[PDB]
């Protein structure tokens, strides 16, 4: 749909494809998000979009997203996930990345929480995660950088690790588990106390544009 309002929902249980301009006031452009198949099997998307002004603030995160009952990420079993991509026009500040929120009480909304998980699968211009490079992981059979780093906003302090690949992996495949599992042995993450809430994926777009991000097909199951 030409849903290109400030935030728009598209699902089809349990997927979705949601438009998110939460920034569309530091900069200036436009930004739709069309659906190009949904069904409770997996989502395809793309969107098109031009930033300008506001370098260094995310003017938008359209992604899809799936819908699941909150659990304790010690009582998950596995997370797994596909992904197939492709970005037009590389030359923007952006980018892809899976998040993940969870929270110390799943009484609590879910735009944050404590903790927020991005798993980059590209990294476009000059932008960089939250933080400091804590570390190199390797986690489902291939190698990435660990980062740490904290924001508190309106008085929510949140809690951000970020794993970056060296080079986009427009093709991906594993479980996300594992990534949960790494943090819990080797960085202290209270997994027996923190509540998966969220589990989106798309892009975050600074600036740059007339560009194209499409997601030509992508699947993810909580269990
Ligand atoms: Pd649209
Ligand atoms: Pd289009
Ligand atoms: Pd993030």
């Amino acid at each position: 749909q030409t849903m290109c309002s400030q935030y728009d929902s598209a699902s089809s249980p349990p997927y979705s494809v949601n438009q998110n301009l939460w920034g569309e006031y530091q900069g200036t452009g436009s930004q739709c998000v069309y659906v190009d198949k949904l069904s409770s099997s997996g989502a395809s998307w793309h969107t098109e979009w031009t930033w300008s002004g506001g370098e260094g603030t995310v003017k938008s995160y359209s992604n899809s997203g799936v819908t699941f009952n909150k659990k304790l990420v010690s009582d998950v079993s596995s997370i797994p996930t596909s992904v197939e991509w492709k970005q037009d026009n590389t030359n923007v500040n952006a980018d892809v990345a899976y998040d993940l929120f969870t929270a110390a009480n799943v009484d609590h909304a879910t735009s944050s929480g404590d903790y927020e998980l991005m798993i980059w699968l590209a990294r476009y211009g000059n932008i960089q995660p939250i933080g400091k490079q804590i570390a190199t992981a390797t986690v489902g059979g291939k190698s990435w950088e660990v980062w740490y780093g904290s924001t508190t906003q309106a008085g929510a302090e949140q809690r951000t690790y970020s794993f970056v690949s060296e080079s986009p992996i427009n093709s991906y495949s594993g479980d996300i588990n594992a990534f949960f599992s790494y943090l819990t042995q080797n960085q202290g993450f209270p997994a027996s106390s923190q509540y998966l809430i969220n589990l989106q994926f798309g892009t975050e777009a600074f600036t740059g544009g007339p560009a194209t991000f499409t997601v030509d097909n992508w699947t993810a199951s909580v269990n």
